């Protein structure tokens, strides 16, 4: 309970825009304890993320964060496992940020406090924009 705080899941994907401006989106699914909501990301989104974050903070230079191949990208088979690896990056990416000393995450920091708000500070990611629901 106290011990697993955030839970995240990427249950699905959707085809967003028209044209060739077409690009799948992933529904991210997160739980900071008692507050869940649901962002629309795209695949570069998640890199920014990770990029920004991981020269922020050291403990991230171990994580492989999943490449996109040049060509295939139409395939919904591709997109399917996509959605499985990137859901796979985010979940060790709170494993990381939760049990490393050296977080700002660190489940035992003294006086840490975790929630949408400061999950949201932590990396604007998670931010709800236009599409995004709690």
């Amino acid at each position: 309970d106290l011990k697993d705080p955030i839970k995240i899941s990427i249950p699905r994907y959707v085809l967003c825009g028209q044209g060739k401006d077409a690009h799948f989106e992933f529904e991210v699914k997160i739980t900071v304890l008692d507050e869940t909501w649901t962002v629309f990301r795209r695949y570069s989104r998640f890199r920014e993320m990770h990029k920004t974050l991981k020269l922020k903070y050291a403990e991230l230079a171990a994580l492989e964060f999943p490449p996109k191949k040049l060509f295939g990208n139409k395939d919904e088979r591709v997109i399917a496992e996509r959605r499985s690896h990137l859901e796979k990056y985010l979940r060790d990416f709170f494993s990381v940020m939760l049990q490393s000393a050296t977080s700002p995450l660190h489940i035992n920091k003294v006086g840490l406090t975790l929630s949408k708000h400061t999950i949201c500070e932590f990396s604007p990611f998670f931010k709800k924009g236009v599409f995004d629901y709690s």
